[PDB]
C-alpha cells in the first residue's frame, strides 16, 4: 500500500530509514492523541509485536498495520478499543504481561532493570494486583537489582491466586524462597 508508506514517511529517522526515531514514536503517539509512555500505546507495541521500548523498525510499522487492516492513524485508533477488550481474556492477558517483559528489557541482556520492573509492574498491575506498593517496596529494600523473566511470571500467578488478607499463603515449600519472603514482609503490614 501507497498510502501506508506515505504514513510511514511521517515518521522515519533522518538518518535511518528503516527504524523510526524517538521522534518518530513521539509523532505516531501524537497523532493517536496518547502519552507516548501510557498502557494504550504499550497495548499497541503488543498489537505490534514490537520487540523493544523506544525503537520501532520500518518491518514493525509496515506489517503491524497491514495485520490491523489499517492504511491511516484514524483506521488504527479505531482499532484501539478492540485491542482493550482482547486483554479481558487471561490467556490474552497473560500473552501481554509476558510481552510486557520482552517489550521493556534490553536485547541481549537476561533480566530486566528492576526501576524498569516497577515501572512496567505499576503500568500493567496497577488496580489488579493488591499488594503492589508493598511489592515494590520488598524488591527495593532487598536490594534487588534485576528482575529475571521467571521472578516476573511467578508474580503474576502469585497476584491473581493471592487472598486480600493472605490467608490461602502456603509457605511449605510450594513457592520460591523469594515470595515466601515477600509474605513474611507484608503480613504485619496489611
Amino acid at each position: 500500500r501507497k498510502k501506508l508508506e506515505q504514513l510511514y514517511n511521517r515518521y522515519k529517522d533522518p538518518q535511518d530509514e528503516n527504524k523510526i526515531g524517538i521522534d518518530g514514536i513521539q509523532q505516531f503517539c501524537d497523532d493517536l492523541a496518547l502519552d507516548p509512555a501510557s498502557i494504550s500505546v504499550l497495548i499497541i507495541a503488543w498489537k505490534f509485536r514490537a520487540a523493544t521500548q523506544c525503537e520501532f523498525s520500518k518491518q514493525e510499522f509496515m506489517d503491524g498495520m497491514t495485520e490491523l487492516g489499517c492504511d491511516s492513524i484514524e483506521k488504527l485508533k479505531a482499532q484501539i478499543p478492540k485491542m482493550e477488550q482482547e486483554l479481558k481474556e487471561p490467556g490474552r492477558f497473560k500473552d501481554f504481561y509476558q510481552f510486557t517483559f520482552n517489550f521493556a528489557k534490553n536485547p541481549g541482556q537476561k533480566g530486566l532493570d528492576l526501576e524498569m520492573a516497577i515501572a512496567y509492574w505499576n503500568l500493567v498491575l496497577n488496580g489488579r494486583f493488591k499488594f503492589l506498593d508493598l511489592w515494590n517496596k520488598f524488591l527495593l529494600e532487598h536490594h534487588k537489582r534485576s528482575i529475571p523473566k521467571d521472578t516476573w511470571n511467578l508474580l503474576l500467578d502469585f497476584s491473581t491466586m493471592i487472598a486480600d488478607d493472605m490467608s490461602n499463603y502456603d509457605e511449605e515449600g510450594a513457592w520460591p524462597v523469594l515470595i515466601d519472603d515477600f509474605v513474611e514482609f507484608a503480613r504485619p503490614q496489611i
